[PDB]
This record gives C-alpha cells, structure tokens and sequence, in this order.
C-alpha cells in the first residue's frame, strides 16, 4: 500500500500470514479454557466480529483436555478459524501429555521468557519445537518484556557495560528482549524448523519502546512479525495507546498479523479488541472490513444535535446494511461515506468520499448537497434527509459495487 | 524527548507554541457562537477538561458581537484561555466592522481556501493579516482539503500534466494543499507578520495522507505545525484514526499543538476530543497529564469479572483521587499503577510501573503480591485485596511525591 517488508508465508490453518498476505486481524478469548461451552461461544463471537485468527490459554491439564472438544464443536459448526495455543511454563509438559490437543492446535505460541530457567530450559524448548515438526504446525516466538529471560538481561548488562559508551539500562532491557526472541527464532531455525512455521513478536507496553522493538526485529530477522502493544489498558487510553503504537511500525511496513491488548470494561464485550485492531488497518488503508463514516466534528456554524444525529444514523445504517451488501455487493468493504455540517468543508470533503452529504449551515440557502463519485448527484431540501441519503447510498452501492463481468 | 523539530515560539495568549514548548492540547466549541450563555459554558467546559487553548467559529455579525462578551465573562472567572476565531468567506468584514472582537480575540484563524475566489481573495488575505499585525495578533494559516483553492488544483493539475512521469490526481490534490498553506505562509511573512505570529496547518481526512503532508510542511517551512486528522468521525473509528494519524508525525518530532476533530455521539459531551489529544500524548511519553493504569487485557488464567472490576475502580479511584493529589503532590501526573491477571506477566510490567499488583491466577490463592519502585513491596491476602491496594496506591503516592525543596 505501502510498502510491506519481505517475509516468507506462515499458514496459521488456512490464513497465511506474511508481506504477501493481508495483515490478518486476531485476538484472544478470556473464558477459562476447561469451560468448553463459554469458550467455544466466545471464539465463534470473536470470529464473528472479524478475528481471523483466534487464541487461547493452554495453561493446565483441564484447559488441555478441552482443546480437541473446543476444536471439535467449531468445526461441526463449519468454523474453519485457527486456533493458537497460548503456552508458558508447562508447555511442554502439555503438549508431551496431550498429542491430540497438540495435533487440534493450528499453532502453538512459545514465551522465551516462561521456558523454565537455567539448562532444562533448552529441553523444554526443544521438545517444544519438535512435537510442532512433528505435527507439522506453526509456532510463534513470542518475547513480553512482562516476562524477560533474566539470563539474557545479565547477559547484555554484562555486554553493555564494557562498550566504549555503554547504553542506558532502559535500552538495555529493550535490547534483551528483542535478543531473547531472535536468539529463540535462530535456534528453531537451527533445529529444522521451516522458515514457513515461524512467527515473531517482542511485545512492550509504551508505544515509543514497541517501535524500537520492532524496528529492530525487522532488522535482524525474515520472519513475518506478529504486532501489539501489549497491556495497553482501559478505554480511549488503551484504544488510543494501541492505535498510536502500532501505526507508525505499519505506515513503515512492519507488522503481518495484529491482536490489540485492551482490558474490557465489565459491561464490554470482548469482541471490543477485534473492532480495534479493524480500525487500525482500515485507517492506514492496509485492509477493508466495512464501510465507514468521514463526518466533521460540528461547530457553531451548523446545528448540533440534527447534525450529530444525522452521522448517527448513517453510520448505524451501513452497520446495518452490511450483512445483506457483503452477499449482494463484493468489494462494497471499501465504501467511504462523508457526512458534513456545512458548505465550508462540506461539498469538499464529500468529493474526496464514495458518497458525502453536506447539511446548510449558517448563513446559507437550505439545501443539502449530495455528491457521489466527485461531483453533484442531487439536492435535498425539507425533511426526512436522513432517509433520502440513505436511499441515495443504497442505489450507490447497488451500482457501483454490483457484480459484474 | 525526542526530538523536537525546531520552530520559533508563538504566543496564544500566555500559551507559547513551538520546538521549546509542551505540544499545546487545543479544542474548538460547537455551540451557536452568539449563544453567549452555552458558549461561555462550552469553553469553560472544556478549559475544565484540560483544553489550553479553544477556537471558536466567528462566522457573523452576530457571532462577532458575542465575542468580547464571552471573552469578558471568562476574564471574571479568573479563566485566561486563549479564544481562537475561525474564519471563512467573511473574515476581513467581521474584523473590520468589529475591533472589539478583532481585540477580544487571542489568535485569528484564515483558511486560505475560503478567502474569495481570485484576486480579491489577495485583498481579503492582506486586510486580515494587516489587522492581526496592528493588533500583534498571532494567526493560524490553516489549509483543508475540503476547501481547497480551486485555481491552485488545476495549477498544478496543469502543471503535472508536463511531468515526464505526472503523478495520479490524488497525489497532486497533497501537492495543492501544501503548496497552499506554504504559499499563503511566505505572502504573510512578506507582508511582515511575524516568524512569532505564524503558526500552520493543512489538514487531510486520511492518515496516510497526513503524514505525508505534514512531512512536506515540516520540510518546506520553519513555523510551528498545528496537526490534526480532520473529519476523524464518529466513535472507535474517530478515535483510532486521529491516534494512528498523529503518532507517526509526533514520534518523529512533527507537530507543536493538536485538535482532535472528533464527531461527538448525541450522548457525549464535546469534551471526549480533548480526552482522546490528552491520551496520544501521554502515550507517546510527549505530555504528562494524569496518572495511568496499565493493564492485561486478561485470559482464561485469570478470572474476568474480579480481574476488569478491579482493573476498572482503580482507574476511576485515579481519576477521582487526582483533584486533590494535584494540589498535593507535585509531578503526580506521571503516575504509573498496573493491575495485572496473573504472574505470567504480572511481576514483570508491574516491576515497569510506579506501583503495580499481580492476582492470583486460575492457578490459586486469594493472595496478590504487590510491587513498587521496581522491586517487592508486600503481599496482600484474602479478601479486600482490592481496597487494601488502592490503600497502598494512596500512600505511595503521598511518599512518592510527598512535596520537596
Ligand atoms: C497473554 C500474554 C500477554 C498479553 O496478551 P498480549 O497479546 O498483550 O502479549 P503476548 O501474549 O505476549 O503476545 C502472555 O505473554
Ligand atoms: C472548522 C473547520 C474544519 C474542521 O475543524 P478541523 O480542526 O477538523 O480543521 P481545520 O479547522 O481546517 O484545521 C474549518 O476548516
Ligand atoms: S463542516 Fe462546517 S459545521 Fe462541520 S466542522 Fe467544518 S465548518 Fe464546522
Ligand atoms: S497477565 Fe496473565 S491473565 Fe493477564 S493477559 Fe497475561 S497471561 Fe493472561
């Protein structure tokens, strides 16, 4: 778009991740494992909602067991999403103990930081990497400085201590980490694993530290890179942090595949981080999922509560109308809408959308504009423009976006 | 921080813009501009929210005659915010007809797209910036593409029409718009306003867009940059796209003041906008305005009611706490707290926050060990862990940042 950094193709099931393939929208359930029927609701939710990819802890016995179940009845339902087995401290032991939730797996996610500490911690990573040859699946090293190999952090404090100008330890902590997971990449990559099954990620929780990370991961690997902003928080903070993090290492053509860190409110869904993560690559023109609404923020100069709810409205309406466009209309995603307030930015604005619609203002003769592919389509005057525009969108959509040769 | 993209400093009342100031968060009202009553309330309001500078539209006669009174109704409260005019079409009549608002004013806006449509438009643009110099008014040359210069599209359409390799309309619609702000830029400084009156803008709906824009402004001129991502939209998307558009540019060191151009929902207030230029900000470690928690997004190793109800009351406990702790405690502002599900991570981030607390897993006990200042400071057990933290987030706080000197 662009432009996307190199990488080979990692297929998590039938999803390819990688620089020739879409950045792929993911996310996380937060329903215990062992509990098969919340969990399998929530990942069929969570597809729903756009996850393309979906993971789960694997963190004991009972969540392992549920797996192959879990996997079971998404399939019966012809749900063909891949599922990522979150693993740390035991997952060896699990995936030793339990050949048919490793084989249910679509992939197996590793933390170089919860292997097990000293000369057991090879072991486990080796067994690790060889039950996923042996299968046949796809693992992701992922580093989270939540998490940091303490042997690796002793190891570059060390190294840093004796250079010429020795770095700060903040960089040093940031080295280590970006260290664990390239250091973890080479030696799966030593063993046999292909270039193929492999994905990375170093996560931090400060947007100005996660694209040192991840600059610097591009820099020193091939391998497709999974991006977020881990512990991003609560509300807009944690909207707004995950957004402002991520954007400038995608603008760069760093990231293959995203999952947005946001901790729900009670009263939130968990389909919540999945809308994230859709914005983010929509906003950068990476990806399509829906059509969207450029609407101006109102001011003085138009009146408040029609023009509020007027962009309420239609951005309710193509929610709508979504389900029916996707079957009837392909490539209807891409659809850009603008609703203004007033002849300022209004007709402007609106030439720069599929569609727009600017209100009169102040001090100007009552009639709406309505312009569609750049240039005027007609003039609305009176009442019921809400539902006039939206009759002007449905043909639109209906012309435009029609199936064809 | 950095760094910094050098500038001279423009004052907007006592609010210094530029390369050696705090990026100023800045907001604009919505309410009827000769609405005295709902428009001193709206600035007031969003003073209050922590808005530093606010703009308000100046679009008539009427509009023109409410100003001086808002702006005296301010002054009685002991509220110095600065009022910014925006102006289009009408501007040089409004300021000529009316001193007292053209004094009242701490700053003018010109959009040198909506002056007049030729060479009066010349006119328009001296007799305005000729009033702002008499006054020593600093002035904002602010372009939008949504009113773009029509003669300078086809200018320069024309012109890349003879490019050995012309480029596609879309990129040249970017040439057009910078080339506005740059133009009218060295027309202003040529009539002798100010290096210290000048501030710039050129706003794009897309951030992609922006930030090449913004790049060419920063390259092609040496005035401090009002950013923003104009017509951001309604919701998640509104919110997402400003954050993704903004980051790129300020992690580069672009950009010296903000507006978020957020469409309020007809149940939020106008004040959401500064809430969401607070957080990029602070996200980007650029600002610090009040403590922040950083969370897990939570999984199946935790359990999800307790771990995002507590999560949630001590980022309200923060929130509500944070009146006070500003008087008290200087510096509060950077305050760090983590509230995190388990101790695959929990210690870790929480080792990387001012005081942070790790629950008690899937994995059990009702006991949650609690870290500060990077190390270990005691474990809360049983029941009311959550009132006993927030204790200890209280008194850290008054230890912490216990007044000095
Ligand atoms: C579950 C977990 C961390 C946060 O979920 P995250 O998607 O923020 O990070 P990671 O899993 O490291 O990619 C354990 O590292
Ligand atoms: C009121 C207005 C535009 C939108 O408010 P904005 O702050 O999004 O854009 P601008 O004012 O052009 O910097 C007039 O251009
Ligand atoms: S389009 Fe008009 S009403 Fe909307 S923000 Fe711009 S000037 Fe104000
Ligand atoms: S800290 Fe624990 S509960 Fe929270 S997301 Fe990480 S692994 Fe899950």
């Amino acid at each position: 778009e662009g432009m996307r950094r190199p990488t080979p193709t990692v297929y998590v099931g039938r999803v390819p991740i990688g620089g020739a393939h879409p950045i792929a929208v993911q996310s996380m359930t937060n329903t215990p494992t062992r509990d098969v029927e919340a969990t399998t609701a929530q990942v069929l939710e969570l597809h729903r909602a756009g996850s393309e990819i979906v993971r789960l802890t694997v963190n004991d016995e009972e969540a392992a067991k549920a797996v192959p179940e879990i996997k079971r009845r998404l399939l019966a339902e012809g749900v063909e999403v891949p599922l990522v087995g979150d693993f740390h401290f035991n997952g060896h032991l699990l995936l030793r103990k339990y050949p048919k939730m490793a084989e249910a797996l679509d992939k197996f996610r590793i933390n170089p930081g919860t292997l097990g500490r000293g000369r057991h911690k090879d072991e486990h990573f080796a067994e690790m990497i060889r039950i996923a040859m042996d299968l046949g699946k796809p693992v992701r090293i992922g580093a989270n400085w939540g998490s940091l190999d303490p042997a690796l952090l002793t190891e570059l404090m060390d190294r840093n201590a004796s250079r010429p100008e020795p770095k700060s330890a903040h960089e040093v902590v940031l080295e280590a980490l970006v260290e664990s997971a390239v250091r973890a990449y080479e030696a799966a990559l030593e063993m046999g694993l292909g270039e193929d099954k492999l994905v990375l990620s170093a996560k931090v929780s400060k947007a100005r530290d996660l694209v040192w990370v991840y600059r610097e991961l591009a820099r020193r690997t091939q391998a497709p890179l999974h991006l977020g902003l881990t512990e991003a928080g609560m509300g807009v903070k944690g909207i707004v942090a995950s957004a402002a993090a991520l954007a400038p290492l995608l603008l760069e053509g760093i990231g293959d595949t995203i999952r947005v860190s946001l901790t729900p409110s009670p009263k939130e869904p968990r389909t919540k981080e999945v809308e994230v993560a859709q914005e983010i690559l929509q906003a950068l023109g990476l990806r399509a999922f829906a059509p969207e609404v450029t609407s101006c923020p109102g001011c003085g100069r138009t009146t408040s509560t029609f023009f509020q709810e007027l962009a309420e409205e239609v951005s309710r309406r193509l929610k709508e109308r979504l389900p029916e466009w996707r079957a009837r209309y392909p490539g209807v995603e891409e659809l850009k809408v603008a609703v203004m307030g007033c002849v300022v930015n209004g007709p402007g604005e609106s030439k720069h959308a599929h569609i727009g619609i600017s209100l009169p203002g102040a001090g100007e003769e009552p009639k709406a504009p309505v312009y569609a592919d750049g240039k005027l389509l007609t003039i609305l005057k009176g009442e019921g423009i809400a539902e006039e525009f939206l009759r002007l969108v449905e043909d639109y959509v209906k012309t435009r976006f029609a199936p064809k040769a």
